[PDB]
């Protein structure tokens, strides 16, 4: 995942109610523009910050790669790049000159969105390297916080999965019933359902038994694993729905001996809105920690 | 969403173990009979009763249409060549702790037997086909038979199945659509998953989950009200058509296991096992307000979504 600075001084109100952004695709002398190309750079998934009016106004999502379409149609007034910017307003709407101080050390030399001084540069669209990316998280706050961790950041691992489920589809080689299972196992359905139910009878957190109200889970991903893991009742996981979403997303995991680990970037609010204590949810066999090895490793949010 | 009864009468273990049924599709002939042609009646979603050794032991899900493939055993006489090539469908098979045998019941049954190719003679024993429909009134009967363990299978599960299924078919059209609007068209499929400015839209109107009052932004998914499949274009984007929800209360609420009066009184469906709502300490009670935006989308949940009968 990248992040960007979009510099929107005077355009903010139209592009906040649109839900976009919009550059043209060369300089008018005809040459390649570096900030230009930025555009074609962005994947869904990217956080933006919108800064307008002197302030960062949203901490956005893009929803699409640059398109081409025509410039936004204006009142009393050629093809260009959009990308769809899914906004999110936050109610700490900062100036980032005035932490120029704490900031300055981590800007680029070149290419940054703000001079030595703490004012902004005249492009549309910069880079946002990962060190200063992280500052500008820390002054807005934790609602930054809240767009980018198991939101923003769980884009592209589910656009890598939706990725490999079309390449499974798409196989003209691969054994007919051998795709129809490795697809459906994705979202815990078929084969690797009923297996993993040989194993597992209820979600570990809540206690609950009822097959209507659990998701098949898997503990190594499903994108990650070869077709023996996909398919196997001991990589799996029979969770409530809220259970799965923390687990899935890696703001917890599990010890090999049943004790819940929590992520650094899980916001302790959550368990206690959920009534989800802390603690033991028992052992898991030799077969499942194979997994959860790989789920604490890879999956977990862990900086 | 429709019932079946597979007879397997003696290879239960093995289509059990390999997830799936497996019929001959034809007569030497090319034609068909009625009970070969049942396997390609199967719908994604149907439930399946697994009969064999007279009981029922799985209540199944089917997860394929039926696809041609050859027979996965051999024949017990080593049989002609066309013979070997059938229909095969993937079913998610669930067992089920009580094992009814229908026989037992069958003056209780009896009366709700189809005419003509029904699975079981008036005596209660079985007939010597594979697939066999059950009619809704029959199957009805079966799944009280069988109790809580065949209800959990299908309601908010199995009869999810089809719910998605035109979901999906909806998102692949307007995909491909040339006609719309190329923004539109990304909106619109955005839209379905709680993304884009349908998401964007709703967060102004609706800054928590109503039951759990959770505001984090990241523990929250961008509901519908009157559902993306449903709804027109105007309605899948409208930022009035959402709730903010925290993903089991999202459950309970796209299933309509749930649903609200205008009022935000939370109604529970007959079907919600309140178990469920112990487990994860979720009250019942009143929720607040809805603005009339809001109350258009809810009267079709409460008339539609919600499991009501
Ligand atoms: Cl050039
Ligand atoms: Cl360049
Ligand atoms: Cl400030
Ligand atoms: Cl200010
Ligand atoms: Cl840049
Ligand atoms: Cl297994
Ligand atoms: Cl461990
Ligand atoms: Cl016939
Ligand atoms: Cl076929
Ligand atoms: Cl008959
Ligand atoms: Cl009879
Ligand atoms: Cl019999």
């Amino acid at each position: 995942m990248n992040y960007w600075w979009v510099s929107q001084k005077q355009t903010f109100k139209q592009e906040f109610e649109g839900g976009y952004m919009w550059s043209p695709k060369e300089n008018k002398n005809g040459t390649q523009s570096h900030y230009y190309n930025n555009m074609t750079l962005v994947q869904p998934g990217d956080v933006v910050f919108s800064f307008a009016n002197g302030l960062i106004l949203s901490v956005g999502i893009a929803r699409s790669h640059a398109y081409s379409y025509n410039k936004p149609t204006e009142f009393g007034v050629n093809d260009g790049w959009k990308i769809d910017l899914e906004y999110h307003l936050v109610e700490n709407k900062i100036r980032p000159k005035a932490h120029i101080d704490f900031i300055r050390p981590y800007l680029p030399q070149k290419y940054s969105p703000l001079q030595d001084n703490g004012n902004g540069n005249q492009a549309y669209l910069f880079s946002v390297p990962h060190e200063l990316a992280s500052k500008v998280v820390e002054l807005i706050g934790s609602e930054a916080e809240e767009v980018i961790f198991g939101f923003a950041d769980t884009t592209e691992i589910t656009t890598t999965a939706d990725a490999i489920e079309c390449q499974i589809s798409n196989d003209a080689s691969i054994d007919e019933t051998e795709k129809h299972q490795l697809v459906k196992s994705r979202r815990g359905q078929g084969i690797f359902r009923s297996r993993l139910e040989q194993v597992e009878s209820r979600c570990r957190v809540t206690g609950v038994q009822l097959k209507n109200h659990l998701i098949a889970s898997h503990i190594k991903p499903w994108a990650v694993s070869n077709n023996q893991e996909r398919l196997d009742g001991h990589n799996g996981l029979l969770l409530a729905p809220h259970v799965d979403h923390l687990f899935d997303k890696g703001f917890i995991s599990f010890e090999d001996n049943g004790e819940m680990i929590v992520s650094e970037k899980l916001n302790l609010d959550v368990l206690k809105a959920w009534s989800i204590s802390q603690g033991n949810y028992g052992y898991f066999s030799k077969q499942q920690q194979e997994y959860m090895c790989y789920h604490r490793e890879n999956v977990f949010k862990k900086l």
